Formats: C-alpha cells, structure tokens, sequence
C-alpha cells in the first residue's frame, strides 16, 4: 500500500504531519511481533511517541527522521514500562532527546529492566495530563484512562487530526485476545478502554501498538473482550 521500509522498520504516513513507526521482536509462541508508535512533525521540530523494541531499532527511527524530515526531535513520550514502548530509551538519550513518561512508568522501569524517562507526567483526577508537566507537547494530548493493559498505561491524541493512540491498551476490531495480561488490571480494563474512547470522542483513526490503524470498533471490541475479565 503506502508502507515505506527502512532497514528492518516500517513507516506509514497517517496524516500530513503524522507517521506510524513499526518495529519487530521475535517471541516464543507468537513469531515476530510488531509494535507501533508515532512520529509527529510540529512546525520546526519532531515529537516521538514510544521507542522501538531495542536501542538499535530506535536509532534507526532517528535515522529515518533525519533522512525524511531533517528537524530536531524535541521530545519523546513513552506510554508504559514494557520493552516495546521503552526498550530504546538509551538511544533517545544518546541523541540528546528529552524524554517523558507517566511517573509510575519511571518508578517501574528499573525493575522491568528498562531505563526511566528523564521527566515524569502526572495526571488530574479526570485523567488528563497536568499540562505544566508536559511542556512543549504541541498537538499531543496525553490522557491516563485508568489501569488496564498495565497500571501505568497512557494514551495520546493528536490535535488537528482524527487520530488517537491507544498504545497497548487497545486491540483491533478483529483481535482474538488482549495479549499478555501478566501486568494487567482485569477489574478496571473495560472501563479504562471505554474512558480512552470517551476522552477522544471524535477520533476516527484509532492507532495501537499491536494492530494496524482501525475504526472506533477497535475500542468497542476491546472493551467487549475486557468485559469478560470481570
Ligand atoms: C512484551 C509486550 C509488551 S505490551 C507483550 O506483552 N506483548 C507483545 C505482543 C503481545 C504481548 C504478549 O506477549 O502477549
Ligand atoms: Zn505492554
Ligand atoms: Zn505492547
């Protein structure tokens, strides 16, 4: 279709200023598993959502940005303390990029075998990021929907687009399962999925970690599967 290959990664333009990055990691019982994040150009800078699985892959994301956009990466926000989302933090840091995560992600990252972000986000009781903790986030709208896939999972909308990113909270409309639930909050998951949908009620393109972009039926379907856990 429109997928651009760059080394071992894939880049898909979703909107004029927005690309999805995709990287892969072998896992037993699963094969080579895709993880998606985002790249957003905001004026004269670039914003990244999530690393790739590894430092090397993350450096390749930066190389793609250099080749295709050739503007500084002002910051990255990473959406929970798992390897697919934070595996590449040292590559961002080597590159001089300021990093942000949920406070709880930074607290958990060491024991997860991950490097913490440099800056912690905290969230109002209504789930919206406290805006003073997310300086220079431009069009990124960061929302904590409650515990679900993990206790620390956060989501991101993009102002001026029809896109909302569910990270590993949301699976596609035909997904057979919710994946590994080892760190999940099975009581709260369905509500958290629905809270994501309600935070971004206008988004028609739902982007997520482990499926291609889908309609909002991804949210309804994920929530319906999560209903079965409680
Ligand atoms: C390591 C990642 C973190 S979200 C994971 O748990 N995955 C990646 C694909 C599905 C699921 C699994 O192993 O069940
Ligand atoms: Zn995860
Ligand atoms: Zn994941």
């Amino acid at each position: 279709g429109g997928d651009q290959r760059f080394g071992d990664l894939v880049f898909r333009q979703l909107a004029p200023n927005v690309w999805q990055h995709t990287s892969y990691l072998d896992m037993p019982g699963f094969g080579a598993v895709a993880s998606n994040g985002l790249i957003v150009r905001d004026g004269g800078r670039v914003l990244v959502v999530d690393t790739a699985w590894t430092d090397d892959q993350t450096a390749q994301i930066l190389n793609w940005i250099k080749q295709e956009i050739n503007l500084p990466v002002a910051l990255a926000v990473v959406t929970h303390a798992h390897q697919d989302k934070m595996g590449g933090m040292d590559a961002l840091h080597a590159a001089g990029i300021a990093t942000y995560a949920n406070a709880l992600s930074n607290q958990l990252a060491p024991q997860e075998g991950l490097v913490a972000a440099q800056h912690s986000l905290t969230f109002a009781a209504n789930g919206w990021v406290e805006p003073a903790t997310a300086p220079n986030f431009g069009p990124l709208k960061v929302f904590y929907p409650g515990p679900g896939h993990t206790s620390d999972n956060i989501t991101v909308g993009i102002d001026g687009t029809d896109i909302a990113f569910g990270g590993c909270l949301i699976k596609d409309s035909k997904a057979k399962s919710l994946g590994n639930l080892g760190d999940a909050d099975t009581e709260h998951y369905a509500a958290s999925a629905r809270a994501f949908g309600a935070a971004f009620p206008k988004a028609s393109m739902i982007v997520m970690s482990h499926s291609a972009p889908d309609s909002r039926a991804a949210i309804t379907h994920t929530a319906r599967m999560a209903d079965k856990l409680r």
